[PDB]
């Protein structure tokens, strides 16, 4: 007792203890079970920081303060240091007899209570070369006999892992649940604690502050549990803040600060739009439309479904855009995500479903059950997911899937969660679904038989809605149907693949520039309104790299400059030249 | 009492000290008691109070504040979850049967199969009786338990295989959540082989992980909903009369659950297609969500009434119930408002008013 | 990284549970920016509250080493404990976080280096930086909940071109140094464009270095000639080709000839059909002069034609001449839906999951070859 365990009534004596609020019923329970005449040893079991040692050493504060029934008054609760305990161990017998000899004087005192946190931990206290003789048993024949007064405290699942496994010392216990409390209770909790934040941190927190802290900490992170997360935004927000004053910033912490604490944690795109990310945000369909050319209103859904996510219009939970991009090949069904990837400058998830041919699939995607080969490995996607909770989610060529692996894609636009092999959840309400798919294209290219040709148009929405389920697009965003790339967007796509080409001459240091004609000449050439827009990369490469490929290999360009490419109109051919 | 309730409420210690444990308490408890002198003897009563804080189940609540929570329990669920009564009064008076102790014998609380059409109050309302009564709510989605071997995620794997200490996800969240509405989303989408796990648990509302350890579901709901058999309802007929296909459903559900498990069921409750007045009040609650959202940022907002009727008349979408409703306000409303707050007049300011037209059936907008 | 250090810092002057943990993928500086801000800690170039802080770097080996005689290892540990509560300005770095959960005496084995220091860190009185990758945290780390919980999450995400470029020029000296060579901008910044464009197996900071280093050595094993040099772009190219096995310039050698007679080299091996030869020249040209994709293969063609005419053979031929491996396939072998699993591998959970993808890993190991799909329509 002389220095292997800390006097708790000495701490709130000395203010040692931060200050235990609520907590009525669980308090007066372990109350009750100290009062009991045998086994009087309560047992705080509860989720990970939720105020366990808060209650075992608020008891003692209060004890202090004076505000407890007159049955526990002048009792002193010690809580036990089992790594200074078990220091000098060395020799057989060291351990028992201090041990012991710590029993007996909490015997003597019939005053005193013992905290041993995380008590989970003694069910080994040292067996070196040796039998079950360590503290597992010397504390249990006292504790049925009713002579001392212990309070264990251990998270439910080291206690169902460890303490559990000893049913003779697990009786001995009496297990009291201490719950995860509401909002109210939290912010009550905060009200009462921010005192000492304020006056380590040198800061004022406004009322709103603190419910903004609750509110944001609750529907933002589900990581950890509400009174330590909420008190965790609260002191970072105080160490920010304090950080400040080497501008003088000596002022109270508002909430726009709460959120910049919020969204730094949590890493979300939060306190509010501002600076140029409204300017970002603004001509950001200015910025796709000229590297995609046609196919705007894609890029109209995209941009709105962003901008409903940062000014604050967006779901309760759910992805920020869950959108399913069905049209001919070689449209930008692809390059419209992969360029708003590169926009918005955050993470592309790019994720194959061609090769989740099969429904044993999904274990790739979410993880193996336990017991099981890969379990090791978790999943892909939630894995993903977790690592970059702010980013674009490409789902390509969707139908080529499994038809029942959509289902996994049918809760992760509902809830915006995902729950891999390890009970883990990826959180998505930062996330833009996409995905893409060639489904109604085959049913549009069809020829009617007849004497009258029939409108076709709903083929396309008749292939997908006999593809997926309707439950999986009643939770779409929206179906963006592309069209077909017209001649005038053929232009455009010549011009920016010359573009491309163009660059990557510069990166030889050689120049090119082609003539309209031969630009015009070019994409009458290529066009294919079947197969959209690659062709004309086809095109363009073979009349192009092909000539420029031989004339900058074999000596004429080596380090060349101009390329010349006109075109003639007896032959429609290019010239070529230094 | 203290003895039949230790062995009917307690399972984790044997009966002699069971027993002794629950008068001890009891004793101390009447102990604590006379801070105002009330030395007394030891009632039923208070036996009861005992072992129910012990078992950490609902004792006899006839006069308290949760008296009233039950009784207006179903209004309460009514105003948000519009249309399929049904649903909600079988829940409640589960609930209350199970509260007045005129209960199952050792069942779960309530064994309910929802099935419908998608886009209705199928998981909504349960979301939402967890939140009324203020218990946790436990979701899984049977669609990550596409195989079979899935069961070890639910169970836990057996002892001498890599994920054994990690133990059961189902059976360690009923642990730690006795009394709780477990909700288990598209169950037809997981495989035939978990329903078994289904049967043992609402048979004898228990359940044993990994470790030998038996889970207790005699306080937890149990609600499962699915989007089975809603195919051949809504599948057209061919001919001059359509025909009911509730009797397809009724087939559909019976192929896909064995005739044990439908015989553990509490109920099967069908949930009907939304109305065009329930489509009206849905499009009031989405429009008090966005308020809500709004007042956030700071921004009031008011609707008018015929552009509400002109919403729900633009989104009215049988086969998919409610959800167009979402998508309807959100491109019709949030846009506009999405593009003022960040680039326009609402920026630190409300009182954006919407009003419809008749020449273009349009909407108003501005301070 | 001072948006990083900034949450550090932060995170250090808290009052409770201030204990950062630098979470990233491998390579990415998470070690580098804890001992880098116990360097601008000695440069003095932190805010005052951090200034006259001493970093220790913990280590585990030391630590356990001898630790026989039950106690021997508490007492050590709580010895360290208590000069670090006595010093009150000092943080201990821990470099490998995940690693520390776990201190012997499995007889029980509970009460390790993890549960003995939970109470120090859950009331604020000593300071800790941790430092570890994702998938240790998760699936190591992260599972003591109370561990975790004392710990503050700080994501060290993996820096653009241009970070690295500033990076390699403040530490190029030190490498100047160790190989007495010199690196040129334009040399630096293609190491950093090219790694970016072909070593897929690293990231940013760690493989553009990597380049820099091993291009100062081999240009300091140069001089068995005394070939004294300055590290131009060439050496650079030289040094990640060797990991992409297709160097961009070297092609002003006899590559070039090569690929000027590959066509005539192959008309006397392949007779008649010589579109097929010129078309995989051609393709094979762009590719060699820059002027291909950037993200497709070198070239995707489908030869079909009657039997026995060769298209078989002057793929085969193509590849003896190119002096590159053929990475053959029967996709008669995979007329059944499922074979896929063959290539791609089987899902976690599965009997043949250790395995791998037989096409995958083939391309893996041969970065650089053709690869032949014989009887495609069989498949
Ligand atoms: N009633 C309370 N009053 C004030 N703070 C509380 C209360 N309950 C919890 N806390 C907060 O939680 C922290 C203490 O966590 P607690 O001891 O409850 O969990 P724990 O013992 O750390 O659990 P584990 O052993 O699983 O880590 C304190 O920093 C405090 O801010
Ligand atoms: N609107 C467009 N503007 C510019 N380039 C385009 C456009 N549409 C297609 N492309 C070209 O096609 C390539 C990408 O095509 P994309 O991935 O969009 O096809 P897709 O719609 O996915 O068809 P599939 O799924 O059948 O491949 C780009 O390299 C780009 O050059
Ligand atoms: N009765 C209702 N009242 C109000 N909103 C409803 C109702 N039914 C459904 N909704 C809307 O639908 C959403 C919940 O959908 P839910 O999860 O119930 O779909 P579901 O029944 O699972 O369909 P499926 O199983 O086919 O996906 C809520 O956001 C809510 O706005
Ligand atoms: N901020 C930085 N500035 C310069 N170089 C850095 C920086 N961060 C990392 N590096 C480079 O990385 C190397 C050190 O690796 P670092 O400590 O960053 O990660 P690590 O220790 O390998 O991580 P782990 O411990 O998980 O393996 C150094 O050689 C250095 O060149
Ligand atoms: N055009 C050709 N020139 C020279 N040899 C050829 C030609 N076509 C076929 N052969 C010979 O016939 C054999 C079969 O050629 P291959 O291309 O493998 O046939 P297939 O097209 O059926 O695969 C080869 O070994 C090759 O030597």
């Amino acid at each position: 007792m002389e220095n292997f365990t800390t006097n708790l009534n000495q701490l709130a004596r000395v203010g040692g203890i931060d200050p235990l609020i609520g907590r009525e019923k669980e308090l007066e329970r372990a109350i009750q079970v100290l009062c009991r005449r045998r086994k009087n040893n309560p047992l705080l079991v509860g989720e990970s920081g939720v105020g366990k040692t808060a209650i075992a050493e608020g008891l003692a504060w209060r004890i202090v303060q004076g505000d407890v029934p007159e049955v526990m008054a002048d009792c002193t609760i010690y809580s036990l240091d089992i790594g200074s305990l078990l220091a000098g161990t060395k020799y057989r017998g060291d351990f028992e007899k201090r041990f012991k000899a710590l029993l007996k004087q909490l015997e003597q005192d019939t005053n005193s209570i013992l905290f041993i946190d995380e008590i989970h931990t003694i069910i080994g206290a040292g067996a070196a070369s040796g039998g079950q003789v360590d503290a597992a048993n010397l504390i249990k024949p006292l504790l049925s006999s009713g002579k001392i007064r212990v309070i264990g405290s251990t998270t439910y699942q080291e206690f169902s892992n460890i303490f559990e496994k000893d049913r003779a010392l697990a009786r001995r216990f009496q297990k009291i649940d201490i719950t995860e409390p509401s909002i109210e209770e939290t912010v009550q909790i905060i009200n009462g604690l921010k005192p000492k934040y304020e006056a380590h941190h040198d800061v004022r927190y406004t009322a709103k502050a603190v419910r903004a802290a609750v509110e944001l900490a609750v529907k933002y992170i589900n990581d950890r549990h509400l009174p330590d997360k909420a008190i965790d935004v609260i002191d970072e927000a105080g160490a920010r803040a304090r950080l400040m004053p080497v501008s003088k910033r000596k002022k109270t912490v508002n909430v726009a600060d709460i959120e910049s604490v919020v969204a730094r944690i949590a890493r979300i795109p939060e306190k509010s739009v501002s600076q140029s990310d409204r300017d970002t945000l603004k001509n950001l369909g200015d910025r796709l439309k000229m590297l995609v050319f046609g196919q705007d209103k894609a890029i109209e859904a995209l941009t709105e479904a962003i901008k409903m996510a940062r000014a604050g219009l967006g779901h309760e939970h759910k992805p920020v855009g869950s959108f399913l991009f069905a049209g001919p090949t070689g449209v930008g069904k692809t390059e419209v995500t992969v360029q708003l990837s590169k926009a918005l400058g955050i993470e592309l998830l790019r994720f194959d479903m061609s090769e989740y041919m099969e429904r044993h699939t999904v274990s790739r995607l979410i993880g193996a059950p336990p017991g099981y080969v890969g379990f090791d490995q978790g999943g892909l996607l939630t894995d993903a997911v977790i690592k970059h909770p702010h980013a674009v989610l490409l789902l390509d060529e969707i139908e080529k899937a499994h038809p029942d692996v959509f289902n996994i894609l049918l809760q992760v636009m509902d809830n915006g969660t995902l729950t891999d092999n390890n009970g883990r959840k990826a959180d998505f309400r930062n996330v833009v679904l996409v995905m893409t798919t060639n489904a109604g294209v085959r049913e549009t290219e069809r020829k009617s038989i007849g004497l009258i040709h029939q409108d076709n148009s709903t083929d396309a929405m008749e292939e997908i809605k006999k593809i997926f389920t309707p439950e999986f697009r009643n939770r779409l965003d929206n179906i963006i149907w592309f069209d077909h790339l017209s001649t005038d967007v053929i232009h455009q796509v010549v011009d920016k693949f010359i573009v491309e080409l163009q660059v990557q001459l510069d990166q030889k240091g050689v120049s090119l520039e082609v003539s309209q004609e031969a630009r015009n000449w070019l994409a009458e050439k290529g066009y294919d309104r079947a197969m959209g827009a690659r062709p004309m990369a086809r095109v363009i490469q073979d009349n192009l790299k092909k000539p420029l490929a031989n004339e900058l290999l074999f000596g004429s360009l080596v380090d060349g400059g101009q390329v010349t490419v006109a075109l003639d109109k007896e032959k429609n051919e290019l010239t070529y030249g230094f």
